[PDB]
């Protein structure tokens, strides 16, 4: 067999179908002979290649293969890449380099210390050093990818190395299992417990890893036993629980003064599949109060070596959100309240109200959308008017990298084909990956795009003025037509100058048949 | 408090209270005002330094704290830094560097670049971008070197730093208790177990992460239910079994082919705590023959990532030894038969066969002794001639560097000051870090040496012979009085030219009160 | 053609005949059919292997080869390492690697991410991707290794390679002639000249590049035409000027405040081949008083980038000095007089002052001497008191990494036969490479070594007492024979209590035909 005949079979046996790439010449031989059972998604530019594979792997939970062509390619991806660390997202980047006789002339194409170039943003990288050690090379790619605390790989492949003979033995290669569905001791695991039981006020925070793991059912479960309330842990790539329960606070403002004085009073306090915290803001005080005590489960060695209080469990947050769920005595104390409806901001008959979006997409949208946030200035919001019952269903860029939510958008859409994906961009943030709409009308995935064009980086603007910072440049965007991108590429475009506009804008494109963008008015 | 009292109240906390250093200017802010509850065990040269802290924490099973002077002592230090890697050994070193405001002028004892120097031997490698951040930093390089897989990591400080206010809320760090005492989860560590059960014919190999976590009993009681053999995986840097239990079958040699014939007719092969596999010799076949599976568990995604075959479960070696070793069935079949006793080479009157010395120190050594090889070309001799029944009995360089074993085994007998300490070292390898006889000198470490002396580098004239490789230089290494340089350093020094001054050597040895050195006549 | 023949074919015709290494299992098939015309000088650590190499790089002006064992060969020369970047010594570092076939696995010996091991201390670092791009890798070690700026460069070969096939039009390699041999453009040149020529009172402060590149005697008539105080530039790594000529002044102080304070009064500071500056100790304040201005010519684009003060050309230092040395006009302004004699220091019966060494070997040694400093303590005495008439006459360690200086000087010996090199070096050095003594016995290079043994790391304890340090441990370092030592690995000798046992013992060193080893027992 070749090495392209058994590197296939890798990834079939793998459970790897699908390649998102966009293709150069280093990647043909890779990408000849595509196999007939195999998907290729194409998109325009490499931000939006990892973008939607990202989407797809993180609303699949499972690892997302791709192809990239070279250096140029692979650098053109690594503010995605920055997102996927972030997000664990578990993501096979590979890139064609230049056939073995002519890298070291460094040829066209040729990707120099190829292993260097996506560090620090990736678990692991490598070229290898023939072509028969390919196929092993990339059964160690799918892995490391796919352990816990999962994340992005990178493999480069000499062009040649796909036409030679494979080692028979890497038939070993293909059924191989490895599992990191772990959890602590059961003697200190019976520790945890008494100290969950035994808590007098607790509180949980929860992360993007409960969502990934599909641990929230099991974190409502354990939040009800506990009778404690939850928030989810700062700057949310995810949503872990059910945001209408009982129990639910909402988002934790990223500040560390802020954290403590909301969690004052609560006695312990259990994170689950967070770092511990992904502040943002400058807001210097203590990290805790006195009186309370912070335990972390976390599926990432470096989450618990950094995080500065707390005591940490490193394992797999699946089989530690059983195992609480599970083992925690049912406290008799008064289950929390339900957090009280949001405001409805007054509203004329012009430009809409961010928060008029929100409970319009609230009111229209199935119980079972997919929401995607990139619109940054309006997060707050957005958190408290949408009810998200099910689990998956929200993203937002991991790593703050602008460009994730249009691309990821599509792929969560490709993974999850009856769940609505609608995505809420900024008129900012939608030119960083503009070019993916196409992918969307190509394959005929049918994310809805939600615009909301205000002429300004807002959160940019919000910023500068904590700051007092005066004579700031670049802050705003004008004269920019959204519906004439969607054109551009493909998709129907339809606009929202107010609220009954925007009203029937929905309705139609919730009735499509295929992607659409809505380009909305919203308050500067 | 300053940094360096919040630091050095941290490590106490810590459990740290020993520093392993070779002392420089820009480690003298850190070093001054040294806490009278603290240790510094100095040593002359960093491979030493290293050496022997990797030594002390192997054998204690406890992080080594470390501190260098800049690059140039980092630098000295990166070949026993290969060896850590491998072992798993929870190593924090720190070196320091220039004062922050002369870094950019590159003023001599600048440590350029500085994380990046000890990569790739390192798990985690930093400079702190402040003062305040100093005791933070120090709280990730102790849980980073000591969550599983355990590793050497690195920390660099500008030497202003340690002067400067502390962060008040460092406080937090003191207490943080971090764990990675995790197993697989229940149904599928009942699937696993159920697969040993069923076995026909298991065998169990075993790697250095077994002796490590003191697993070694538990895998002597898996080994007595499952009714199984027993072999200690390739190039081995511990021994994780007694040596004369009647399951045990010795070193596997460290090639493919000869592995899978081992292995050949064994159903199901668990390895634990090991590599699958640390080869060395070109041996080329196949990994396994029809009819083995091979189930590993390691602490270490990177090696379940490379295996190229089999399932793997990357867990607390600890943990999962022992759940293992009390969750299978107690087979019906007959216990192993234990290995023969060894054969006794001839010996005359004369230089000194290895298996003579290797016989001598089995009857002459305590039964708690504590062996180090780095007799290179004896290893699976001394493999099958000296009993060990005891954990923490054997180390030998994991990354086959030489100039571990002499320091190390100055480190092991700090840490086990009742067990008799023997390092077995070839006069070749005894240069590479012979400055470490000092250390024991001047603090009266009471290990033996055993200089296997037979002029060349054995090892390597052996590997030639097999790639019919003629004229290769520097082979030879004649001339060297191994007494004279114990003299040197101030150890006693003895010789043995013959079995009889070999008896009486070691009998003079065995009963002295400090280090002594013994360079033995052996053949050529 | 093989790779190994090709790639010896190439080392022979680029000049290269003599590799200094200490053998590994994946250089044998390097190391075999070694040619007859080739030298092979091993040392028993790789310290001492790359200090050796390094002192014969410096001295003969021309690359040194290396060959070392794999990443902990390559880990334990990487202190020496930290040196050759700093002195620019141009070194060609090759390591073997794994056949490719167990690269994957990462089999014992494996050197993973190997370009990266030497990092930041390398100027290019590099694994080919096939056997037959060996052969052009090795040139373009070759070369990256002699342009200027010279420096170490690292390449890691799969031991499976070298008896493959090479490229037959690798045979473009043998003769390539790579030139760096530049100097600025007439037009600017010109300029310079004029600036030159229009100053009223020019200094001239010079660097090891200078010395380097042979250009004392262009320097020498540079000042002379000039009428000019020449200094030598701080942290001094070579002597770049004869020590007795009237305009020479000596070493800078390795302090900003220090050296602007020297300059004062000087409208032009050409500084040649000498980074702006080497500071060392904190001692802040201005980098040039008012009035000053500073033009550098440097080989170094790094130097020239980060000098905090004045114009820089960055171009040979060889082709600059000589361009300016016939250039510029001869000032009628008188000669700057020569520095005073030194004063003699009051010296009893007893223990040596280093003074009095100093002292005693310029008046015994012969006028073209060749000296290597490693005795921390006492450099500024040593630069006062031996007259350099010649170039190649001092090294000290240009990193202020120990462990240079002894094997250093071995290399040096080889380098230059008919010139006496004695190495005067602290007890507490000596220790870092001991072992490179062997090397000296092995092949009679009768290097003399002069241990200046003080009981004590005194440029520490110095170091300390300013800082007001208390309590500082690991200063001491009592009870090191020196003479067992050098008997230990061969070399002949000899003690002095007193100043008439120095003179004795330094007649019989002079006249010996051998290494000889001279313990000094000095001041404490
Ligand atoms: C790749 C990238 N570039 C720039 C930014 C900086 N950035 C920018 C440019 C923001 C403004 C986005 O504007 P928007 O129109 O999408 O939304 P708002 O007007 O609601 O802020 S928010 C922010 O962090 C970024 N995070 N990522
Ligand atoms: C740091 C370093 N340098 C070189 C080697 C190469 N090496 C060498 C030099 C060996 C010979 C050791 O000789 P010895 O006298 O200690 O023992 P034997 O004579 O029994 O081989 S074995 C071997 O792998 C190495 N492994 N590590
Ligand atoms: C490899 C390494 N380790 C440690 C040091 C720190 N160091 C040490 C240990 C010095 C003392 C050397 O003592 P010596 O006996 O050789 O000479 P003096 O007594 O004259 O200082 S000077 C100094 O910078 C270093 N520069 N390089
Ligand atoms: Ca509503
Ligand atoms: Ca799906
Ligand atoms: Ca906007
Ligand atoms: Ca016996
Ligand atoms: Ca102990
Ligand atoms: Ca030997
Ligand atoms: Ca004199
Ligand atoms: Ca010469
Ligand atoms: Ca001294
Ligand atoms: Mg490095």
């Amino acid at each position: 067999a070749s090495v392209h005949g058994t590197t296939y079979e890798l990834l079939r046996r793998q459970g790897i179908d699908t390649v998102f790439g966009n293709p150069g010449s280093n990647e043909l031989p890779f990408l000849k002979d595509f196999p007939e059972d195999f998907r290729y998604i194409l998109a325009l530019q490499e931000a939006c290649v990892v973008g939607i594979a990202d989407g797809y792997a993180q609303a699949s939970r499972k690892p997302a293969f791709i192809n990239l062509a070279s250096a140029a390619g692979t650098g053109n991806a690594m503010g995605a890449l920055s997102n996927a660390w972030n997000s664990h997202s578990p993501l096979i980047v590979t890139a064609g380099q230049q056939t073995r006789a002519m890298i070291g002339v460094e040829a066209l194409l040729t990707n120099v210390d190829a292993a260097n170039l996506p560090r620090p943003l990736v678990k692991w990288s490598y070229e290898p050093a023939s072509a028969a050690e390919v196929p092993h090379a990339m059964s160690r790619a799918i892995h490391m990818a796919s352990m816990a605390p999962q994340g992005p790989v990178y493999l480069s492949v000499p062009y040649d190395d796909w036409d030679k003979d494979a080692d028979p033995q890497s038939h070993h290669l293909f059924d191989r299992h490895v599992s990191s569905s772990v959890r602590l001791n059961d003697q200190d695991l019976d520790i945890l417990v008494k100290a969950l039981n035994s808590a007098s006020n607790p509180a949980i925070v929860l992360g993007p890893d409960v969502d990934a793991a599909n641990a929230n059912a099991d974190c409502v479960m354990l939040a009800e036993r506990l009778k404690a309330p939850v928030w989810v842990a700062p700057s949310a790539p995810r949503c872990p629980f059910p945001t209408r329960h009982p129990c639910f606070r909402g988002l934790m403002p990223a500040g560390i003064a802020a954290i403590s004085q909301l969690l004052e009073g609560h006695d312990v306090v259990l994170v689950i599949g967070a770092p511990v915290f992904r502040y943002h803001q400058y807001d210097p005080g203590q990290y805790l109060k006195p009186g309370t005590r912070l335990i972390s489960v976390t599926c990432d060695p470096l989450e618990a070596a950094r995080a500065p209080m707390g005591d940490a469990i490193v394992a797999d947050i699946g089989a530690m959100a059983s195992a609480l769920a599970n083992l925690v005595e049912e406290s008799s104390r008064q289950l929390p309240t339900a957090a009280p409806e949001p405001a409805k901001v007054d509203q004329d008959a012009g430009r809409l109200h961010p928060e008029t979006v929100f409970d319009t997409l609230n009111d229209m949208a199935p119980e079972n959308a997919i929401y995607l946030n990139e619109s940054t200035s309006t997060t707050a919001q957005m958190w408290q008017r949408l009810n998200m019952r099910n689990p998956g269903s929200y993203y937002f860029c991991a790593a703050g990298g602008l460009g994730f939510a249009l691309p990821a958008a599509i792929g969560v859409q490709l993974a999850e084909p009856e769940r609505q994906v609608i995505a809420v961009i900024g008129d900012g943030s939608a030119n960083y990956s503009i070019s993916a709409l196409w992918t969307a009308a190509q394959y005929n995935i049918p994310t809805i795009f939600v615009i909301m064009n205000n002429g300004t980086y807002g959160a940019l603007r919000w910023f500068a003025g904590v700051l007092e910072a005066e004579n700031v440049p670049g802050l705003d965007v004008p004269g920019i037509d959204f519906r004439a991108l969607a054109k551009g590429y493909g998709v129907q475009a339809l606009k929202a100058d107010n609220l009954e506009q925007l009203k029937g804008s929905l309705q139609e494109a919730l009735s499509a048949k295929g992607p659409v963008l809505i380009e909305v008015s919203t308050v500067s």
